[PDB]
């Protein structure tokens, strides 16, 4: 089995990588390096001892995406690329959804070309908007979203479905994932962003190491018990292997929906406590005001994919912030 | 005031371009000519006296779109240019999505590069889905969408929504056109599609000239006095004049959202039998299965736009069926 994977010197899907290789899948990346480095690929070899053929180029591009569809026998589609930042979404709308929508749109005709018909789409939490209930599962409505970011997946999905509406000998599955955190346990691999990170662990580890200087936490007056931001922290290791489970698993037609959280929440200030743990020593933050398209909480309920998939997410918040202050104190500039 | 118009040689955009040279405002057009023909801008040049400065190509080809924008100054634009068949978007989602997603995020690129921020879309009741309510006003909610054409128009204004919350500099002005039918008086330009007729009226017009053998009706067993969809039918020229009192009237920031139609709903019977008045004689028809993505009953309440923009739709279903045959018998095959 072949699985290209768009993004795929990304954070998420350098560990995704990682766990099919493991698992004796072959893996293609297409990247364009925005937001990543070439050498993750090579940091996925070394863990693994095996190959990722790497394109160079960007997925709205047809001729490369013709070229990698004509040069391997792709079986399965990982869909990583886009850009993430919910705040900057807000401000860029255009580009988010220039990149993301034209994206998805050029692989679709490509992969339809080929008779390419399997997809895991990486969708969010972002979709529910402010959750109509928590813990939130498949049947909580989606919609009311925040931020071009978050509209911009929730129309993916929907032109996602239009697809197998119109073919469905098409297998769809839309992966509507919580918050990634921590990095591989080798340390020679983890989230290494271009630029200064906008997610809020990247920035709470570059701070515990010295890399930057103060974490800038958005907002206090948040309906939540400490007025912070709370959202469902995940492994990125356990989100690899949720992956895996689905191409193990899945292999009919139809569209599937899964969240992937813990179900367990964590304000901004308890994940600072977590790497103060992890450190031994205070992380300097400081309270600034809210960031456009943030909501006060969101988690998940994700026993669908324990039921269907066999996959549960088992790493902790120490694991978490363990992992991705080993990879930063290996790798203070990343790659 | 110049004012660019996408998809220029169309239906609506043919009939607007008469009404906007005749008040005195400059007319670009690019086009493809997918489902047009560039005789039909030598109309409305015969029939206003004016020029329409004429672009070939796509408005996904942004070194294209970029030529337009640096050899012109353009104060307004109007974007037509989409794919709008209901039925055939259920079968060709990405195609849909692709022309009417990508069209309008190449334009609005380009648009921001110029800071030209002045635009007109072309949307569509379709973004009401099944209707929460009849008749439909600005203040329906919108969603529910059952075709990825509708959904694509929905999709379009959230985008150009983002727009303005990103840069409040912006005039948006989202216009949810019902179903435009007739001709302009002169019988000189009419619409001619590419192909079979994908929408009711023209269909009809071409079997009242012998043209077309049979009207197909989709679907009988609809929730409605006889069983076949009803719409809201407004004269193109009327909804051309729409576009006129909105770049009259409308000299500020912001987003404004207008409902173009008549208030009266017609069943499909009842517009074959308006034509047959015309006409002087039976129109064949014959009852066939319902289309993918067709709902029962939308109908305007646009009091809204009167107030507003002064404008209201006069022509009666006697003068869209009157002025529609007029065009098809002087023009059989069109242009
Ligand atoms: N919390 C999360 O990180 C999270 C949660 C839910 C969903 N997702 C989704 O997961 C995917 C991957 O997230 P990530 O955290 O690994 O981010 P990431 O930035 O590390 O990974 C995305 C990769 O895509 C590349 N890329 C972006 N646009 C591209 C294009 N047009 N062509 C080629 N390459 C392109 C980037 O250079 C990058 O390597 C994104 O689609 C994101 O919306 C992320
Ligand atoms: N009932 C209606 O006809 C109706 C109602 C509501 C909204 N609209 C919207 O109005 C617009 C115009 O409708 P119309 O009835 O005049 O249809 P039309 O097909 O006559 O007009 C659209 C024009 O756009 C052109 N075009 C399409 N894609 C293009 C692209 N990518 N680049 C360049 N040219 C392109 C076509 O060749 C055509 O001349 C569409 O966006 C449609 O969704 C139509
Ligand atoms: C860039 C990124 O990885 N975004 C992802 C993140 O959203 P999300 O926006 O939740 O992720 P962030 O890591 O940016 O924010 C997490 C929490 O920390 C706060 N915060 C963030 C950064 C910061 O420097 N300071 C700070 O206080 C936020 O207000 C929020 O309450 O998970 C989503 C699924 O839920 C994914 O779809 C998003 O792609
Ligand atoms: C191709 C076209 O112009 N579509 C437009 C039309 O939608 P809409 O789908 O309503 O327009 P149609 O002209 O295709 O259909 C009108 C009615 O006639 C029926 N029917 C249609 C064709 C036919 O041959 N036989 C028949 O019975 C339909 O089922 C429907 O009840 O108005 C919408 C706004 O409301 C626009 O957004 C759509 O772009
Ligand atoms: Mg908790
Ligand atoms: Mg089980
Ligand atoms: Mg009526
Ligand atoms: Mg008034």
């Amino acid at each position: 089995t072949t699985v290209l994977v768009t993004g795929g010197a990304g954070f998420i899907a350098t560990h995704t990588d990682i766990e099919l290789l493991n698992k004796g899948y072959d893996v293609i990346s297409v990247d364009n390096y925005g937001n990543s480095s070439p050498v993750a690929l090579e940091r996925v070899e070394q863990i693994t001892g095996k190959p990722v053929k790497r394109y160079d180029g960007d997925v709205r591009d047809e001729a490369l995406m013709e070229r990698v569809f004509a040069e391997n026998n792709i079986d399965w589609v990982i869909h990583f690329a886009g850009l993430k930042a919910v705040g900057e979404s807000v401000a860029k709308p255009i580009e988010y959804y220039d990149n993301n929508l034209y994206s998805t749109l050029v692989l679709l005709k490509v992969m339809k070309k080929h008779n390419v018909k399997k997809i895991i789409f990486s969708s969010s939490a972002t979709v529910y908007g402010t959750p109509k209930e928590l813990p939130i599962t498949e049947e909580t409505p989606t919609g009311g979203t925040t931020n071009p970011y978050g509209t911009s997946k929730l129309f993916q999905e929907q032109i996602l479905r239009d697809v197998h509406v119109a073919d469905p000998s098409w297998t769809i599955v839309l992966l509507r994932y919580f918050n990634p955190v921590g990095a591989h346990e080798s340390g020679l691999l983890g989230e290494d962003p271009k630029g200064i990170p906008a997610n809020l662990t990247p920035y709470v580890a570059k701070v515990a190491v010295g890399e930057l200087k103060e974490v800038q936490v958005y907002g206090d007056d948040y309906d939540t018990p400490d007025g912070t931001g709370v959202r469902d922290y995940i492994h990125v290791v356990d989100l690899a292997k949720g992956h895996v489970a689905v191409i193990d698993h899945i292999d009919k037609e139809g569209v599937f929906v899964y969240n992937l959280g813990t179900g367990h929440g964590y304000s901004v200030l308890e994940v600072i406590k977590a790497y103060e743990k992890a450190a031994g020593h205070p992380i300097p933050y400081a309270i600034k005001p809210r960031r456009p398209g943030d909501i006060a909480a969101c988690y998940a309920d994700a026993s669908k994919a324990e039921k269907e998939l066999g996959w549960k997410a088992e790493l902790t918040i120490d694991d978490m912030a363990a992992s991705s202050l080993n990879w930063q104190t290996k790798n203070p500039n990343g790659f």
